[PDB]
């Protein structure tokens, strides 16, 4: 997975969700008078309003990636081999993994909101049932402003960082993947002037040498540096279509195609589902493997002062457009 | 661009087309009496049906890539710097690259019988017009023995290899590019066994470090690595949509974004269009950059006896399907 | 800027120095009772004693690597942007970074002694001298077991690493170092098996194509990465002359050549010198840029009861053996 | 298996030679006199005197790379899988591929004389025995006017390229090699500007970023890349003994230690010597992989009117400097 927050006029929030097991997502909203029962902490009855792609279970939202109705939004990524929750303690707030995503949208609106009251936070080790252990996770966080952090609970404790790339993907830690992107400081979307042999005339065989080194994999590295790119670099000043639309660029730049990332035997991790969300006007767009047709769900054409979740299908057929 | 040849079961041929301006592609069915006109060579009133994507001038389809009945397909694909076109000569059947296309789709059923038949071919330096200069191709061509060829036109004259990967972008010339595949032999969809360093214990803290360095640039060479890797992995056996669909994600994977690819100042190249033609049917997939929506279009549907061109639209605005409007009908 | 534990039968110890401004390096044996004058820590006038590359200000060695008559070694390199000093503190034993090797090798014998008696100590923000500010170290320690650690002071305080490469270079911090190796986990001296493309033949054109994505970049994690490769698969079992030629060899894979590291206007990091210490016997063997012969100190040659510092010349002019002399002796 | 031509004052012509295999090589001067029996051309018994590295059997030298009085300089080198001989044709002058660097250093004095003079010639598959069939090769020939070029005989006859970068490596064709160069266009010795994540900061964790994707492999490409780069970027204006060290380093960057190219069994290509050959004074240099200390021949302190051959050692224990 690959979550990035695109800042052309409007913002969008959302990520590409590549694994190799559907676990039943479906789009969800929460409306503001459903009640969370927070594992330690109270229960609220009240709150904002949400949409987002979840799992659904005992009448639960599990998102993996949401935002709320006053802009902010959470995305959540595997962080397997490098995270660490902890048991419940006295002295600090403690959020369950799998609810951290319901609880910020819930409570706050702003990244320097959840900036200030993750200070005094403990990220628990307690999981949503005993049929579901608690899977290792890091967070996007981003909002209207424009800035994103990123919240990594690992060894050494809960950390927040700002994030100046605005995109996330898996391990490593995300100091080392900041640092990983100067490797790749000579990267142009064009040709460079050739400094490398002074006085040689290089034949210039193909366009954008400057991209050569630009990685491709499909490992969490690869994808960090190339979505970062691709991110940086597309365009800017566009209207609600036009940016929707190259919001799914962007990330199909990383996509994984099944057999590219073998993860055990004829077991392929692939790009799922796309889902992108404007902060601004509360619209879920998203699309999916087997149906690259946008869909949109509107938040604000639901009643939220209601209090069951309102769900849409994710998943769908290939919708073809048959001309003749 | 980039082209490839992709058998689950029955067998696609199509291309990604990237640039940064459009040429008013549409899309075009040639029906059998269309009359062609070629430049050197006997018109013919009466050849196989053809349907692909191709500007339209003066009632001639100039097209960038197309498939016949015959379950033939053809695509070309920028060569510039590397490709050389000839003067028209008595002792060769002279080709119009503008026209190549066209010429082997109406007169060829296969792979076998275009390289048969390319022998004594001169790809001639002969334009559309006065005032539409010759753009510089080398072309794909494939069919439903789920083999392919590279016909390339360069300094040396006409050559043809046979393309054991099914997959061709622009320079080099076409032995270079299979050289360089052989740089990357140690790439794995999954992770390696670490002989990298005997007796060390290392983490492998990421799925997929096999391909870590697998290439992701926009340049040629880049797309055609990677191109040739989706394409070998892709799934097999599968049925019409789920074959469509695996299709255009192989060409995904070297998809060029805005912004990405700057071939001029502020001017980049993108992927305008991509185009998926199954051989076996006569049916044409296609999206563009604006809308990600696969449109359809079937060339059996059409009378293929007439005598004029069918036209289709190719470029689409982005057709978003709003699900919870309540509308309540 | 690169320093190797290399343990084919017996162990040797030692470094390349890269940079661009000299420091006055000479070969410095420090007797057992030469009088050490720590800045926080009371004097010793009775210690291990050592050989290894140094400056002398004031006639106290300032070592940029060494080893003791037991058998520890100690290398300091560049963590220029990464490491941090910090104030003198009541709580802490206090050692300054200039005299950190001084201090290590005249008071313990072995890597887990290091690991045991650094759990209480600051690397103070103290300087040699006003003219002399504290260059930013971190360190490599290594013994005749053939392990090693490695000794970083940042902005999170004192860390303590085991080092299962027995390699160490410049930034960013070595957890990172560690991680970035799992990226050349595909890596391997020879030809890899295909695959990459199965079912096409790759021709394998060249020899060692394993090592086709291997760095040989300048940079600090291109040396490490490189080096733990050369490190690990270089030949074992060897006597004397033969584990030290292989050493320089290593070290020489990742050398910095004039003009390739550019660190100012015409400004070249280059590698300086090529120290490699035989942690058994106690000699320490030395090149320069200027002089590929190299050159042997025997520390146990030597009065190592004395209390003065004992000077070699470090750096030499090119020491060409004229062959065809014609001297008819 | 990787040669350069280096121009910063004089001029300096020589190679590595990396193999798993040896032969018997030695250090060779052939004089004015010595009487070369070519297989299809006329004998020549008065002839330019040459020094260089060869193999001697039945009291002929094999040469692997030599220099002649005049300046010209003649280097083979690995072509296995490329190359190809053509049997003698009347057509032609026909020099076999032992004998091309003999009769190019005996006969010509110049780059562009060999350029004139190739026109007519095809490289024979004519063995020098039984027990030494004609192995592979392709030459780089260079002089002192600092310029160079390849000739190859491949499955389309026999080509001359003007080499811009004067380094010459094994496979693929140099018309290859030369393109893949241009894939590096964007490395640089210092620290690159940031054009690849405008607006962003990205910290230079480390000096020579601009190098961090130059090759290190033991690869030819590899080789041939980065022995490019330290070639062009090493000091010009330099006097004897400091041209020589420099011209060492060079090579040094791309040398080969045991272990890293496994050619079979536990059997690994390895560099096995280093020779360095002032082209306007006639000195050969030189070290190997068991001595690091740099050892000079010169040509013209022996009696070069004479007929035989003059041959000193090559391979050399580790000669030790002991201090004290
Ligand atoms: C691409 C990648 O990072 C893999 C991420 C997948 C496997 C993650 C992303 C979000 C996850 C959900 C979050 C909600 C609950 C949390 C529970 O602790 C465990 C079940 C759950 C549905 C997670 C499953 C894995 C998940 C989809
Ligand atoms: C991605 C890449 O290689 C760019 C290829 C584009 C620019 C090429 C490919 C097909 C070309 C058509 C072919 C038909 C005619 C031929 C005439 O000689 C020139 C006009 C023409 C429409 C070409 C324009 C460029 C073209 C789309
Ligand atoms: C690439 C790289 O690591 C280069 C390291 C160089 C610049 C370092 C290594 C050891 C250093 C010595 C250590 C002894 C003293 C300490 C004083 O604080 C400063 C002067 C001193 C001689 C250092 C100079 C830099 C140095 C050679
Ligand atoms: C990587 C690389 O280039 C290694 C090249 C080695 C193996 C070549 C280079 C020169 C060769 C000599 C040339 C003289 C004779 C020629 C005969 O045809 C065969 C024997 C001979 C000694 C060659 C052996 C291989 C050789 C050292
Ligand atoms: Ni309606």
């Amino acid at each position: 997975c690959t979550s990035i927050l695109y800042s052309p006029k409007d913002h969008y929030f959302g990520r590409n969700l590549d694994y190799e097991i559907a676990y039943g997502q479906k789009v969800v909203i929460t409306p503001r008078n459903y009640e969370f029962k927070f594992a330690n902490l109270p229960a609220e009855k009240s709150h904002y309003a949400m949409i987002g792609i979840a799992a659904v279970a005992n009448n639960t939202p599990l998102y993996c990636d949401a935002i709320n109705e006053k802009g902010l939004g959470v995305a959540g990524l595997s962080f397997a081999g490098q995270g660490k929750y902890f048991p419940v303690v006295e002295d600090k707030k403690n959020i369950a993994s799998f609810e951290f995503i319901s609880y910020i949208l819930a409570t706050y609106e702003t990244v320097d909101q959840v900036k200030e009251n993750l200070t005094d936070v403990n990220i628990s080790d307690v999981s949503f049932s005993k049929n579901t252990p608690a899977s290792e996770l890091h967070w996007l966080v981003g909002d209207k402003t424009g800035k994103s952090i990123v919240v990594e609970s690992d060894e050494k404790g809960l950390h927040v960082y700002d994030n100046p790339v605005n995109a996330l993907t898996n391990a490593p830690l995300f100091p080392q993947q900041l640092t990983n992107l100067a490797n790749y400081a000579a990267v142009v979307p064009g040709q460079p002037n050739n400094d490398f042999l002074p006085g040689v005339d290089l034949k210039m065989y193909s366009r954008s040498l400057g991209t050569h080194h630009l990685p491709g994999g499909m490992d969490s590295e690869s994808r960090f540096v190339k979505v970062c790119f691709a991110l940086n670099h597309a365009p800017k000043d566009s209207d609600e279509v036009e940016s929707v639309t190259n919001f799914f660029h962007i990330l199909q730049s990383v996509e994984q195609v099944k057999g590219m990332d073998e993860v055990g035997p004829n077991i392929f991790e692939y790009t799922m589902y796309t889902s992108c969300m404007n902060l601004e006007k509360g619209i879920l767009y998203f699309n999916c493997y087997d149906d690259s047709r946008i869909s949109a769900v509107d938040m604000n054409k639901e009643d939220l002062s209601s209090s069951d979740l309102i769900v849409f299908d994710l998943f769908k057929k290939q919708d073809i457009s048959f001309i003749n």
